């Protein structure tokens, strides 16, 4: 049981959310990957939207205490779209940009203006 | 200007959000990447949280209409946490897991059980 | 994990119901098999009934839209009845009749008269 | 007049239900196969749904008394779907799973979690 | 899936409890091993307690009817206590005494005086 | 006076509970094994239930303070159930599973999924 390069185990299991714990996760150190979903609700003429949330939670030393660093990856896919097209777009266009230096600079410096070449 | 392997141009500029337009963005088709920041508010004694949001928006055919697929990547870093440690954690743990088949399955099928290998 | 000749995966888990997803299940297309149980409640003197429900759900083209076709197979077994006798009856009498052309005709044409051979 | 491998005869005949009796059916032993239909009601813009129910009823010794074991096979087919596609899906995908060991284990043990290969 | 020398299967999966059924478990007989947990609650300054419960249930002939024999095993480990110290305490001091003839006499006859050697 | 491999002495003697103290028990540290019983009460037609309880209490360093780790083992045996069957069930089915690594994982980490072998 692995997510990416990190081996995990099932920690908690609800109907629409499964929380997995990393090897370091314990009662005082948080190391968790949550997979949560919101299933499409057919309302009116709209068929709904599937929401997929991937949560990374890690404990970090903050001065004397511990702080929780959280990274969320959320996708909103309306019902009726071709899944293969969305997967290809996510692989070719979303993934390379989401794991680039832009994400790190935005996280640790608040950089929203890109530069330059 | 590039975001990963995609060339973009500044499209909308605000104080805390910049929207960049991809090569396919026009009046009819959406192809955008947005960078948004929520700077820490060090109220009282707590030093606040830096929130970095990266938004990917793409229009897709859905029957006769068009539907927006949105992918969100948000980092919540409390103030005082070492930036280098957070960047190392994001690069070695979050980035490989957020670009695996697990993310694609969760987004396009709502799969929250990553069995079993 | 297999149901007959179809490979399935755990999709949704509840206390008394489990939904498995087929290879064609995604945000746009439904391909699911659900197993539900109603355990006996031995109120007063009656030992109750065990209710086992099997649900097959598949999306189909219907003009411009999609329509859900659902097949239900429910067994109501009162408590105290020999399990082996019930299984023999289901295998020898119920199963051959529930997979004949009679079931197909009833489902797709509403035929309730099985004349004449 | 046969249903599956069981020879039956017409026992009762209404507009939307025909009850057939097996060779053993009598005034004290129940051995019946009912075919019931609910015809589509064209209401609003919805063209309705054809419901087809196949009921197997059998009397079984339960201690000192006799209990009724009932198996229901219900199909809900919306108007406008291709009937050949539904029949092919039912033959190749519904029937093998509905007459497997999964159904027997669900009926006689309440097993909703599948295992393992 | 083994708990000791017993081959079990998942029977009910809840966020804080998983019930495993043995070979002799069915609708009318009970053969179950239930794992239960109460995760620590960081209330005030106390980090909480980790509560783990392992339940054994079996049906037994009791004259005319069938009675349920239940063996419970609950551990209370406060957060912050070294886990390795607790595990060697249980292995060497709790487990050998909890599986001796003292438990058998206490369970069947209520013997609380273990005289004398 | 032995409970397993531990040499204990009588520390408290009441009608339905005897507390024995280990070699490390004193005024400021807890090292105790308590045997408790609830004798059957012939209430109405029910012959009652014998309840047995084995309690293990130890003190452990918890940061600055000393925390109490408690392991409980409770058995409920209805009156009329054959004692030898219960004893062989505990010896063969309950004891081997109650002293395995599953107990340690449940007590220290709250693991309720014993995947997979």
């Amino acid at each position: 049981l692995s997510i990416g390069t990190k081996n995990v185990s099932i920690y908690r299991n609800t109907a629409d959310e499964v929380i997995y714990a990393g090897p370091a996760h314990d009662v005082t150190n948080v190391d968790t990957v949550s997979l949560r979903r919101s299933l499409p609700v057919k309302k009116g003429s709209d068929n709904g939207t599937m929401r997929g949330n991937m949560n990374f939670a890690k404990s970090f030393p903050n001065g004397d205490k511990k702080s929780l660093v959280v990274v969320n990856l959320t996708a909103h896919v309306p019902v009726g779209v071709d899944a293969t097209a969305v997967r290809t777009w996510m692989t070719s266009e979303v993934f390379p940009g989401a794991t680039s230096s832009v994400t790190l600079d935005l996280a640790t410096k608040g950089v929203i203006h890109l530069s330059d070449a």
